[PDB]
């Protein structure tokens, strides 16, 4: 129904999902002069375990882990958020070059890559489909990537890839702790938004976070070459699997430093 082609693509999606033309939409371009300067806020917390991780999935939208979320182990809390919520599963969105990638955008620049750690209201709600169509439902932590020096703890990621280069294809990816995706900062903008692919609710508190990691454009290079097509399909590569910047309609974007 919807994908990132000439003909499914996000500019199209509104003509499927009328929210996408909501006044809570994401991902946007973060203006950093803007932003408010919130030290009310508390300090950000993502407490992950090291073996909470089930299986890497190419999903022909992209290339997503999956989390065990039975409990409150793997959590992101503090900041905005009024309690915790579950770690269920982190993805990515990239481009086809280095000037494109990102889903958010600071002050207009985009990066390679952007990583997603999708966190769901397990205190309010049963399940997190449940949760996702709430507007207090889900965090989504995000955290750009740069290109640049090899990221160590990536490659076990980016080494999986292969496995799952066709669409609909899996593999079990034990003890892979996210905490290792993260950078050395905590510090971060955050905004009421939604989620960035159909069904498009307005159920995200998005905490985009200040600093990039950094991998190599080798390892860039492998998500670019998983497909969107399936294997005997003619091969389509997965890049620019990214929504654009939608309009901020009166949000305030709030910043946990000032810059
Ligand atoms: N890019 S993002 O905003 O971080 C993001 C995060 C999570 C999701 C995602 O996992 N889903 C799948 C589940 N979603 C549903 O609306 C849903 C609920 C119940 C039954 C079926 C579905 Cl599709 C919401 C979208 C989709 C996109
Ligand atoms: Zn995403």
């Amino acid at each position: 129904g919807w994908g990132y082609g000439q003909d499914d693509g996000p500019s199209h999606w509104h003509k499927l999902y009328p929210i996408a033309q909501g006044d809570r939409q994401s991902p946007i371009n973060i203006i950093s002069s803007q932003a408010v300067y919130s030290p009310s806020l508390q300090p950000l917390e993502l407490s992950y375990e090291a073996c909470m991780s089930l299986s890497i999935t190419n999903n022909g939208h992209s290339v997503q882990v999956d989390f065990n979320d039975s409990d409150d182990r793997t959590v992101v809390t503090g900041g905005p958020l009024e309690g915790p919520y579950r770690l269920k599963q982190f993805h990515f969105h990239w481009g086809k070059k280095h000037d494109v990638g990102s889903e958010h955008t600071v002050d207009g620049k985009s990066f390679p890559s952007e990583l997603h750690l999708v966190h769901w209201n397990a205190k309010k709600y049963s399940t997190f489909g449940e949760a996702a169509s709430a507007p207090d439902g889900l965090a989504v932590v995000g955290v750009f990537l740069e290109t640049g020096d090899e990221h160590p703890s990536m490659n076990r990621l980016t080494d999986a890839l292969y496995m799952v280069r066709f669409k609909g294809t899996k593999a079990q990816f034990s003890c892979f702790n996210p905490k290792s995706l993260l950078p050395a900062s905590r510090h971060y903008w955050t905004y009421p938004g939604s989620l960035t692919t159909p069904p498009l609710s307005e159920s995200v508190t998005w905490i985009v976070l200040r600093e990039p990691i950094s991998i190599s454009e080798r390892q860039m290079g492998k998500f670019r070459s998983l497909l969107f097509t399936s294997e005997d399909d003619e091969r389509i590569h997965m890049v620019n699997n990214f929504r654009p910047p939608q309009p901020l309609k009166g949000r305030v974007v709030k910043a946990s430093f000032r810059a």
